[PDB]
């Protein structure tokens, strides 16, 4: 079956993608993207409507230095009802990435 690529992540379902760290540019991949489990179709919408909006405030962290290729650091970004976390790790040619539907507080709800 396929391997898994993205950031880290216990969360299911979830999207999972490496893109490749050119300087501040980064390039998305479908090679090395995939996803586990099932989004609602809701969220697959989401998700996708969001996937480049994600990409650029990501390349703007490493314009501005947030995200960085040297240091492992998890930032956090959020899109209608998902969570994106993603982490250079120190990588140095990547960043991890891992989008899922922000979990609800069921406790509390
Ligand atoms: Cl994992
Ligand atoms: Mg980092």
């Amino acid at each position: 079956d396929r391997p898994w690529w993205g950031l880290p992540c216990t969360v299911t379902p979830c999207f999972g993608a490496r893109l490749v760290q050119e300087g501040n540019r980064l390039h998305y991949l479908a090679d090395r993207a995939g996803i586990r489990g099932l989004f609602s179709d809701a969220d697959a919408y989401h998700l996708d409507q969001a996937f480049p909006l994600l990409m650029k405030q990501l390349e703007l962290m490493l314009t501005s230095g947030e995200l960085n290729p040297r240091h492992q650091h998890t930032v956090t970004l959020y899109a209608k009802g998902l969570t994106c976390k993603a982490d250079t790790l120190s990588s140095c040619d990547y960043v991890y990435l891992a989008v899922y539907p922000t979990p609800e507080m069921k406790n509390l709800e």
